[PDB]
């Protein structure tokens, strides 16, 4: 079967990680590149991380990142939040970023997937795609959840792999920052659709939910607050999953 991968999500702010880790064990549970490294080290297979600082400082900060970062790990990190154009996605990557996550300016201007694409190739473009059921019909939101934008989940996820994406990070807002499970009809919708790997994000609560994931046809599994407050320990977790067939790297 399909190799799968566990993924950690780590919101970041000025340069910390926001509501730190339950971690005692290193220096500085808010420092995204010592927490980033610990990961690696218990076996998390890649990193997402996702930044809200404010716009004055905000370039200079995920540079700063970035770099910090790329010099604590070894395996694929992807970075986002807030990235509207090619020259801001390309000093990410140059900076040290595998891969860069883009949202509102994909939809808003679908050319900037292929321009990211172009130089870097696609696999350094995840297209996070965040989708709520409307009136029956799964649908896209954009700016965070605020924007219904009235582009059918079916259409855009066709549009993204057309334009030379490498990945697409599927958030389902029905779920996201519940516990309550990932969203497999949501992953069962978007599965047949596009040959890209996906990524479920949204809902993790338990082992079992992973293991419903990657049943649904997610080739990676996201989650933030299960593991930075350690309600579900990472290498229990890939055990968990290996036990019940799903093909993780131990
Ligand atoms: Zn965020």
């Amino acid at each position: 079967s399909l190799a799968k991968r566990i993924i950690a999500a780590l919101e970041v702010k000025d340069g910390r990680v926001v509501k730190g880790t339950n971690f005692e064990n290193l220096r500085d549970s808010g420092d995204p590149a010592e927490l980033g490294k610990f990961y690696s080290e218990i076996g998390i297979d890649e990193l997402v991380f996702h930044d809200h600082t404010a716009s004055v400082e905000k370039r200079k900060t995920m540079l700063e990142l970035v770099e910090k970062v790329a010099e604590q790990i070894d395996i694929p990190f992807t970075v986002g939040g807030g990235i509207h154009d090619f020259e801001t996605a390309s000093e990410l990557i140059l900076r040290g970023a595998d891969k860069v996550s883009i949202n509102t300016a994909a939809v808003e201007n679908p050319s900037l997937i292929t321009q990211i694409a172009q130089t870097f190739g696609s696999q350094a473009v995840v297209v996070a795609i965040d989708a709520k059921r409307v009136d029956g019909e799964f649908m896209v939101f954009t700016y965070s959840g605020k924007k219904n934008t009235g582009i059918l989940l079916r259409d855009w996820v066709v549009e993204v792999e057309k334009r030379g994406a490498g990945e697409i990070l599927l958030t389902s807002i029905d779920r996201d920052g519940t516990k309550s499970g990932y969203d497999t009809e949501m992953i069962r919708f978007v599965r047949p659709l596009t040959t890209l790997p996906i990524i479920a994000s949204g809902g993790a609560g338990k082992m079992e939910h992973f293991l419903e994931a990657f049943l649904a046809g997610a080739d990676a599994a996201l989650a933030a607050s299960v593991f930075h407050f350690r309600e579900i320990d990472v290498r229990e977790l890939k055990e968990y999953l290996k036990k019940h067939g799903v093909n993780v790297r131990l």
